[PDB]
């Protein structure tokens, strides 16, 4: 122990996405007007996309030549990050990032191939954050490398080029700015995608993006252990959030460099819909490992609830709590996991068989993703986000259960 008592240490991180940009597909995000950032310490506004000359790019604003490799702000992003400086009346020493990317979003690759085209970017984001009077900026590449499977333009160099777009961008924000990352679960990220141990010493801290797991042949979105009665099939497909924080802290990064992300939604499993292929078979796409188990009865209900589950899988808390926990028919049923320590819900087949419907996060389940953030000596939480959460009600879960101090 010191000679001496030291000051009172500063808390654990809250990173609270603001998804104000929305999708084309979900519409805008929320009223920055309505926003309480009570409960966080930093806040990720997002997203600004990057001007690119991907072939299959479909957004034209994107595709001006004059501009290739900077930032892209829409007209509802630039209109929000006007009104920043109101939000910080509410929590005075609250940090705000502008996150730039996203899943699908182009133009990275490019972006960082050369110190030239690096330089146009980085011009780009100081300018932004010094106009809006912004603390930082906040990179969501999906993926360096990878690609996110084909859904936008890699090549192997983005790894290396990726560690040199961090460098560069240090060395033009000095100190008193902030540069944070979100980096994925995929175990192949430090392996192949991420040199995190490069990166690390240039970043204030990574964002663990801990969820997005009900994919391929597992059940589970975010379960924080294995789920030992739902297990999952091809070994490739096996996620928990522990297995993800042990393989970062495998690849060199620190616990109080990280933090976990939690998803305030949740995620029918793929393997409800699609046949779950194991890529290590032989034959593999002719003998699935896990067949869909939802039928024409069960697709068509999530239809008549507002989702069709051939596009896309993606439940907000909000419309969890409305939509399946208060059904009127009361056609969802409520299940608790003890190892992934996380709610699930059940609805009936047409055969009368109790089918795995959907995996989320209530209270319970944020608290007890806090309680591990502590008793890994991580540096704190992220989530996404506040258009997906109800009444701020999982934001606040997590705030108290992290020991946020209040205003």
């Amino acid at each position: 122990a010191p000679t001496a008592p030291v000051a009172s240490a500063s808390s654990l991180m809250s990173v609270g996405y603001f998804n104000g940009g929305g999708d084309v597909t979900a519409g805008p995000g929320g009223d920055i007007n309505k926003l309480d950032v009570r409960q966080i310490t930093h806040l990720n506004y997002s997203f600004g996309l990057v001007y690119n000359d991907e072939k299959d790019e479909t957004n034209a604003a994107l595709k001006d030549p004059a501009k290739l490799h900077q930032i892209w702000l829409s007209p509802k992003v630039a209109s929000d990050l006007a009104l920043i400086p109101t939000l910080r009346k509410q929590n005075p020493n609250l940090k705000v990032l502008l996150s730039v990317g996203g899943w699908g979003a182009r133009g990275f690759s490019g972006a960082a191939a050369t110190q030239e085209s690096r330089a146009v970017f980085i011009r780009s984001a100081q300018e932004i954050v010094e106009k809006y009077g912004l603390d930082g900026i906040d990179l969501d590449w999906e993926y360096p490398v990878n690609g996110a499977w084909g859904l936008v333009a890699s090549q192997p160099a983005d790894r290396d080029n990726f560690t040199a777009l961090l460098k560069e961008m240090r060395d033009a924000f000095g100190h008193k700015k902030l540069v944070t990352i979100a980096i994925g679960a995929n175990a192949e990220s430090p392996k192949s995608w991420v040199d995190v141990k490069a990166i690390a010493p240039l970043l204030d801290y990574i964002n663990l993006m801990t969820y997005d797991m009900a994919y391929g042949t597992q059940y589970f979105n975010a379960n924080l252990y294995d789920s030992s009665a739902w297990p999952t099939v091809a070994a490739a497909d096996k996620y928990s959030v522990d297995f993800v924080v042990n393989n970062y802290l495998a690849a060199g990064l620190k616990p109080q460099q990280m933090n976990l992300g939690i998803g305030f939604y949740g995620r029918v499993p793929k393997r409800a819909v699609e046949p779950g292929i194991d890529w290590t078979k032989p034959d593999a796409q002719k003998n699935p490992a896990t067949q869909p188990y939802f039928g024409p009865q069960e697709i068509g209900l999530f239809k008549s609830l507002g989702y069709d589950l051939t596009k896309d899988t993606y439940v907000k808390y909000n419309d969890i709590v409305k939509k399946l926990l208060n059904d009127p028919q009361k056609r969802f049923t409520e299940h608790w996991d003890d190892q992934a320590k996380v709610p699930w819900l059940s609805v009936k087949g047409a055969d009368g068989n109790a089918l795995f419907a959907i995996s989320y996060e209530n209270p319970r389940s944020v608290a007890i993703k806090a309680d591990y953030i502590k008793e890994k000596g991580l540096a704190g939480a992220m989530f996404w986000e506040y258009g997906a959460d109800d009444e701020n009600q999982l934001a606040k879960q997590l705030a108290a259960s992290l020991g946020i101090p209040h205003l």
